[PDB]
């Protein structure tokens, strides 16, 4: 059976009066964006935050990822990359994969292949992705006032705006942004985020990231879902390192009852996760994430 596509999320685009402060729109956006698990809001379009990450020392080991990794039980360890290296490996990766230019493999396309690629015994495929990189040791991709770096005067704009990921609180009552290098089918299974924090995702650049998102009303029932459906092994586990391999078709959960929202993230395009939204998905090719979790 080919693979049916969730709903779409809501999309904002706030004007220049409503992008004002993050925390004040999204607290708006609340009582449907809460129904939704996961929303997508786009700045005015003059909002262009300059890319600056040091790309001429960006280099990083990315780890391998087999797609039908949990079918396989029902050595693939890698070398150092540059930015600009990796890039190439990744379009010609999807290039070669689909036989034609990267940016002409539609979406739709990529989504309904790599759901096939999971659940395929028949068929093995190796991807490589950047995770774990923290902006701490690599650079922010937005600007910063550091003291390890130079930012121009049209840069300050952005790097004092409320909508760099620098400047979210995260701060609880009683952390820096991490990057991701994402390639064609580099993808993240379902979880939901520490503390049941909020996150927010921006798309620096590259191609899209589909995301899939599940209102948090529905988090026990795609947990017991989850629970009669994931192998013996892996059900006792605690949340926490299971949320490892919890990889799941939605339309399994869509099946079951569950409600689940996608969206096609752009570049220059955020996406808000809620507290308690599990959420997962995949990279549509070659593009540059930075995400952190912020509290209300
Ligand atoms: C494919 C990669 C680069 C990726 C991952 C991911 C894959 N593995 N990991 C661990 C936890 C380190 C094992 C993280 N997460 C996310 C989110 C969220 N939330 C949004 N985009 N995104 C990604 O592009
Ligand atoms: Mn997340």
């Amino acid at each position: 059976a080919e693979f049916v596509p969730p709903p779409e999320c809501p999309v904002f685009e706030p004007s220049w009066e409503e992008f004002t402060d993050p925390l004040s729109f999204i607290g708006r956006i609340r009582p449907l964006a809460e129904k939704t698990g996961i929303c997508k809001i786009r700045p005015p379009k003059d909002w262009q935050p300059p890319f600056a990450c040091e790309v001429k020392s960006f280099r990083f080991t990315p780890r391998v990822q087999r797609l039908n990794e949990l079918e396989a039980m029902t050595f693939e360890q890698v070398r150092e990359y540059t930015l600009q290296s990796f890039g190439e490996m990744a379009d010609n990766f999807k290039s070669d994969y689909f036989n034609m230019p990267v940016h002409m493999v539609p979406t739709e396309l990529v989504e309904k292949e790599f759901w096939r690629l999971v659940s395929s015994i028949e068929e093995d495929v190796i991807v490589e992705y950047g995770a774990d990189i923290s902006s701490k040791d690599f650079g922010s991709g937005f600007p910063v006032k550091d003291g390890r770096r130079k930012i121009l005067p049209e840069e300050e704009e952005y790097a004092l705006s409320g909508w760099n990921l620098n400047n979210m609180p995260v701060l609880e009552q009683s952390k820096v942004p991490w990057l991701y290098v994402g390639m064609c089918f580099s993808s993240f299974c379902w979880h939901i985020e520490d503390h049941w924090s909020y996150s927010i995702n921006y798309l620096h650049w590259g191609e899209p990231k589909t995301w899939y998102g599940v209102p948090s009303h529905a988090a026990e029932q795609l947990e017991e879902v989850m629970r009669e459906l994931a192998p013996e092994l892996f059900e006792s586990q605690p949340d926490l390192l299971h949320q490892l391999v919890t990889i799941m078709n939605p339309n399994v959960l869509m099946e079951h009852g569950v409600p689940v929202y996608r969206t096609n993230q752009c570049a220059g395009e955020f996406v808000v996760t809620f507290p308690r939204a599990y959420h997962s998905g995949f990279n549509q090719g070659y593009n540059f994430a930075e995400a952190v979790n912020f509290c209300t």
